């Protein structure tokens, strides 16, 4: 190409962080340059390419036609950049502005992070972390293309995918304290009696549980399907509904949302919290995987 | 093809008799006349060319192609029935519907425990299922009736979108929440005190920033963030194992103070206050003005 | 309640009218005159108290409502649709049932002369529709029976998929094609003479590559595409007014070699000899009739 | 990025031409730069990195072995930048190497493919040309991404374009009845009644459940009785060259094949409007001008 040539690729990085964050201001603090500085390169990439590329409209800047037509190729030119210098030199975790994105939810996020980061803030201060919902546990394109590093979840593997486990746990069947109900655990027929809260983390048909109790015949009724375990724990405190979740969340919320904890009247396996990545992917991932170690989850 | 000759209305006869094996129990559930259920019966019979059931006294044993015929018929009229659902006349305290919401953790948070508190008992047949969207609002979305609400709230006066239509149910405000013990803060954080640290940051459609940093950028100014992640509650668990600040919901905030550890200040900036609302499409129902009027029970 | 007080027949009105828009169409598959069919919608409407479909056209337009409601007609009539079909024995003079095949330009061209050249008259009722499908063997389609059969070959000796079969009824094999006065062929070209030229690929399921592409690729060569398209019997006329060269079925150049001004060559390298297939899930004697057809067919 | 915000990313063209050229002399003269121009810009390279990148042997720059694993990646980046940026590629025909998508029919393909191409072969032989089965005649969400530049078909009578769709036609012709050369019952041109006393082969190219002529027949209250529906004119002409059936087809696909199918061609007992097929793209230099060449093309 003769513009490649003409255009200073420097640029290209102001680009991406605008169409990426919509807004002048975070995209400079991203850039780690003035606002003054990112509005003088977004001016050289106007006159560079003849485009306006971005209108401000309210809060947000807008992308024109001819730059939502180069979007992905810039992000996909970055990314084969930005994975070709990583692997460059070794991982320095005291020095690394790097940041690790993570597919997870809720109880996941919960599980990890406080005992990862109170670790992290002291021997990795530059280290950062994004967490984002997916529409699946496990996209291995995501994990292939480097967009997401790893991903949370739990429970054959894909190919090219392997798993580090970090957390196991047991689920309980969860009540609000003074349920009209209860004087002890729950029978199966008393929890089949009730209805019930589930948590579907990617918007899925049934729960878990669900599935579980297919497996025997059984069906509970759903009250309420809802993603995040944190939010369900505090519903169950408000109504006479049943919550069948992992013990580490409903121990860590019973005394804030009143709750009772008690044994499943059915078998449920206990659980292992693990960590997905794709084997094509390097130093900065072995550092990762060696940081879920040390790590005492409650 | 044969499906166009044969009358559609009968099928109920065939499925009432292959389901009960007995001709008055099949006219009482179709609330018809014996004579009038025998008439159809005989008129099915010519419809499809077969005895279809043969009787012994009162009872009424399927032919062979009847019985192959059944799992059909059932499985027909389910998808017909289960498609007509939407014309169900929508009466509260009868109604076994499901009400689709678009949310986040916060807002599921916000509504969830007194809405259902009170729709447990006033309509305990109605269901609430929440999803993660890919964005607060999708229009689409809520035209199709693919998802029957969206929650969330109007960021620095943003104009609704083209035929939304928004009622408000919840004002609170942001405060800055860190450990119970922090190494720094002796008190209140300053503005300096707030920027010297490193930041939790909730973004709850994946974006790549914050609402406070968006706010913060307005006047020039910025933070060093440390993590972002969609999910508030799990957020102030992170505050209260770290040095890290985290600019959340008051209601939030003090429902886990103590679960998290955490202390709570006022910003030390201006933060509008906001307002939770439920967003629907333009585009009548029932069960809609009366999903509007519970939003309308504070906490 | 819902299906006690509706009349059940109005269905089939509001099923047609979704699949044509179109009042006098839909009027004519359901053999119903056009007032009637009107009386009938107006019946809906009311039953309904919908509107159903707004005339936004002399092409009606659904509404939010009956938009909702297609999907569950749609699969109501399916499953009765295959009930009724095994209500009677298959009698090929009788029936007037629509056999619906997954096709290309080409397994259309080469099947439906003959099939209907005897069809026409041992079975005079039933039909025939065939429809360009999303990739040749989308198995899901050949088992929900949305489709009764496909056709097609199968590249590089592959295997074919499980709880499919399939049955041989036409084989015939790989020709190149240039128009009769190119400038530089008047005999079968070399290979060197092949890769000189530029070429025209035909891609029925808008593939990437064509299937010589993919042969060549085999053993490293490359030929420089000019022109991808769908269709076989385009591409014969293509190649007749260009100085493109085609790889195509000698059973269809032939055909058109006159009419599009051909020359027809053997290929300068090694292409097997293909067999067009029968596809079918095996899952009905109206299949196994069909089967029989072909089978007997020149 | 944050490796990728501390480096000065135009020295990586500098890298990924030496890494091809293996030579500072033509790697230089590649980017229209000094010698001296190019060998500080080696120097800030070999320093952003850490890395002497390339060893001197006479005038032949030997990779070192890191080099080797960036540079695939260089190349896949500029790979990947510099088809987004085609769209900045000033356009000339003569020498333009770019591929035009169209949505099409096996009509269509047949109809413009054969004038379009035997012309462009001469003026722009670099340039090509990819059909596809689209799902529907008018898909304005492709043609706004680009990932189509262009659709074929015309307007049904007289059709309202969708917002930010323009159309310019290509070719009027009209449809003609086709029977086999023989057909038992024709003894010349079809009647009405003769028409609609046989069996239709019926052309459905988006899969649709009735034809262009159904849609136009009902609204005089008549209905055919139909045997086959296909996306395919060309096999359809043959089709009603091997039986009794009856064929509603543009004339100009008929004409075409009336030898090869073995076919007669009538005027249509009935009415039907001309056609006029069209060029259909998105109101958003390469598409003003396959606009102009579709101008005066010569179909016939």
């Amino acid at each position: 190409h003769p513009l490649l040539r003409r255009l200073d690729l420097n640029l290209l990085l102001v680009f991406d962080a605008l169409y990426r964050h919509r807004n002048v201001g975070t995209a400079a603090s991203e850039l780690a340059i003035s606002a003054s500085a990112f509005s003088h390169a977004l001016g050289r990439l106007r006159q560079g390419l003849d485009d306006e590329l971005f209108l401000r409209q309210g809060n947000r800047m807008q992308p024109t036609q001819r730059a939502e037509h180069l979007a992905a190729a810039v992000a996909a030119a970055l990314r084969a950049l930005g994975e070709g210098l990583e692997e460059w030199r070794p991982f320095v975790p005291g020095q690394s502005q790097r940041t690790f994105v993570f597919a997870a939810t809720d109880y996941t996020a919960f599980a990890l992070l406080p005992p990862l980061m109170n670790r992290l803030q002291h021997s990795a201060p530059g280290v950062r972390l994004r967490l984002v919902n997916a529409e699946r546990k496990l996209s291995v394109e995501a994990l292939a293309s480097g967009r997401i590093d790893f991903a949370l979840g739990y429970d054959r593997l894909p190919e090219g995918i392997q798993a580090h486990d970090w957390f196991a746990d047991r689920y309980v069947v969860v009540a609000r304290r003074d349920h009209p109900r209860l004087a002890g655990a729950p029978t199966l027929e008393g929890y089949l009696a009730e209805r019930h809260a589930v948590v579907t983390p990617w918007n899925e048909d049934s729960g878990v549980i669900d599935r579980l109790l297919a497996r025997s015949g059984l069906r509970r009724e759903v009250a309420v399907q809802l993603p995040t375990v944190l939010a369900a724990l505090f519903l169950a405190g408000s109504t006479d509904f049943l919550l069948t979740a992992p013990r580490h969340a409903a121990r860590a919320l019973a005394e804030a949302a009143g709750l009772a904890l008690y044994p499943a009247p059915f078998d449920i396996p206990p659980y292992v919290l693990r960590l997905y990545s794709h084997v094509q992917h390097r130093d900065a991932h072995a550092w990762m995987i060696g940081q879920l170690k040390g790590l005492d989850i409650s």
